[PDB]
C-alpha cells in the first residue's frame, strides 16, 4: 500500500507554516520526516490525520483520494497516529487504556481484545505498571504506554510524532526493534523526533522540512551530508 | 552557596520509588541526574523543590536546614524549577507569560520587569513569538519559553527537568550556551535529561539513580566507563 500527500499547505492568521509539503510512505518502508523547531513537522501529521484542516493539497491511499474524508474514516483506512502531546486517560489504568483503544477493533472478539492487551503490555515491557493509573506514570513509562496505545488500533499506516522523547537509551533500542517489526509485518511508519542519530538509524529515506518547506530528500547518509540541511538543522 | 539533599526517600502505596538519595550542586557548578525511565529522577526534584512531601530526609541551603519550609519560602530562598511537563500558561501570550513570573520580582520596578522580558525573547530567540499564546507553540518553541519562564524567576540554584525535550540540535547548542552562563553568573545547576551526550557535555559531575537507588557517581568520564551504569542504564 501507498500512502501519499501531495502540495500540503497550512497557514494560521496568513502566516503559511507549511507550504507545498509532499511526501510518501509505503507499506514495509521506514520514513523520516525532521527539521528545525516550527518548522512545520506537526502541522503536516495534523493534515495527514485529519487533525487541522488543510488549506491546499490532497491525502492518497493507494488509488483512493481521502481528502474528504474525516479523522474516524481516515483511521478506519488504516492511518494511525501517535501524537506528540500527552495522549494517555488519566485516571485509568494502564491495562483499561489499552482495552479502551481495543474497543474500536471489529476484527477481535471480546476475549481476543483481552489477550492482544497482555501481549502489548508484555512487549512494552509494562506489565508491572497494569493497575496504575496513567497521572501517576513517570515521562518515559507514559510513553510506552501512548506508542502501545497507537499500535493496539491495528494501523496500516502509523504516524509516530516523538515517539522517543522522555526515554531512556534501552528503550529508545527496544522501541527501535518494535518500529523495525511494524514494518516486516507490513506497516507503513512516518516518524519525526528530535533524536537524529535514533532515528535516521530506522529510517530508510527521510524528507527535512525548513520554515514550511521541504529542502532535502534522501538517505540518511545523504541528509547527514547535506551542507543545507547541516547548516539550517544540524548545526 | 551549597544545595544538599540528605537521605531522600519518598514511597508510593508501599512502593519506595525513591530510597536514600542523597546530592549536592554549589554555585557556579552544573550537577547531572540521570538514569532508567521510573528510577526517580522527577520524584527527588519534587522533594528537593517541595512539590511533593517528602517520607524522609533533609533539604539544606548552605547552614539552613529548610526541610520544614513549603514551596514559596523555598523559591524565596532561591530554588527555581523547570519542571518536565508544559508549565506555559496556554491562553497567554509569550510575553505575557514571561510578565507574570515577572511579577515575582521584588527586585525589579515595573520598567525593569519589561526590560528583562524583552531581554530574555531576545536571548531565546522568541521575539517573533512575541504576542503567540501558548496554545498556539510548537513544541521546541514551548520548551525555549518554558526555560526561560524558570530563567525569569532569578533563582540561585535552578532544577531543570528535561531541558532539551522536543528541542532542534542547534536549540540544544543555544540552551547548553546558555546553562554554561548561568554557571559563571553564579548560579547552581541540576539537570536530568535524557539526551546523555549533550547532558554529560554540561557537566561537571554526575549522580546515576537505578530504582530509586544511587549507583554511581563521578565525572561525565567516569559514569560512561562505569561498567554498572552501561548495564542498566547506557545498554
Ligand atoms: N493554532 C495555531 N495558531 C497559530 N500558529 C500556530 C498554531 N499551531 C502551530 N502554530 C505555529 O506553526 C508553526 C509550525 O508548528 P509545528 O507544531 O507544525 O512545528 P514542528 O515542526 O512540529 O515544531 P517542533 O519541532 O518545535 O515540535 C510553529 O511556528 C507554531 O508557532
Ligand atoms: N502519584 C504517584 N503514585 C504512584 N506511583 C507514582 C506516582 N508518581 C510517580 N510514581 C511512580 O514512581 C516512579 C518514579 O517516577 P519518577 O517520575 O520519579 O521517575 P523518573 O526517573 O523521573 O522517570 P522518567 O525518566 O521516565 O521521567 C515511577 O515508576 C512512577 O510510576
Ligand atoms: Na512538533
Ligand atoms: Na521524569
Amino acid at each position: 500500500a501507498t500512502l501519499t500527500a501531495k502540495n500540503l499547505a497550512k497557514a494560521y492568521k496568513g502566516r503559511r507554516v507549511v507550504e507545498d509539503v509532499s511526501l510518501t510512505v509505503n507499506s514495509g518502508e521506514i520514513v523520516g520526516l525532521l527539521g528545525p523547531n516550527g518548522a512545520g513537522k506537526t502541522t503536516t501529521f495534523y493534515m495527514v490525520v485529519g487533525i487541522v484542516p488543510r488549506d491546499a493539497g490532497n491525502i492518497i491511499i493507494d488509488d483512493d483520494d481521502i481528502s474528504l474524508l474525516p479523522l474516524h474514516a481516515r483511521a478506519r483506512r488504516g492511518i494511525g497516529y501517535l501524537p506528540q502531546e500527552a495522549s494517555i486517560f488519566r485516571r485509568l489504568s494502564v491495562y483499561d487504556n489499552l482495552m479502551a483503544v481495543l474497543q474500536i477493533r471489529d476484527d477481535l472478539s471480546a476475549e481476543q481484545r483481552e489477550d492482544r492487551a497482555n501481549e502489548l503490555m508484555e512487549e512494552f515491557h509494562i506489565e508491572h505498571l497494569r493497575d496504575s493509573m496513567g497521572q501517576s506514570l513517570s515521562g518515559g513509562e507514559r510513553r510506552r504506554v501512548e506508542i502501545a496505545r497507537a499500535l493496539a488500533a491495528n494501523p496500516k499506516f502509523i504516524l509516530l510524532d516523538q515517539p522517543f522523547a522522555g526515554v531512556d537509551p534501552i528503550s529508545v533500542i527496544d522501541i527501535k526493534r518494535i518500529i523495525e517489526h511494524l514494518r516486516d509485518s507490513g506497516l507503513g511508519v512516518l516518524i519525526t523526533d528530535h533524536n537524529v542519530r535514533e532515528t535516521l538509524a530506522v529510517c530508510e529515506r527521510a524528507y527535512i522540512v525548513s520554515q514550511g518547506h521541504l529542502i532535502a530528500h534522501g538517505t540518511p547518509t545523504e541528509i547527514l551530508q547535506d551542507e543545507h540541511v547541516k547548516r539550517v538543522y544540524l548545526g
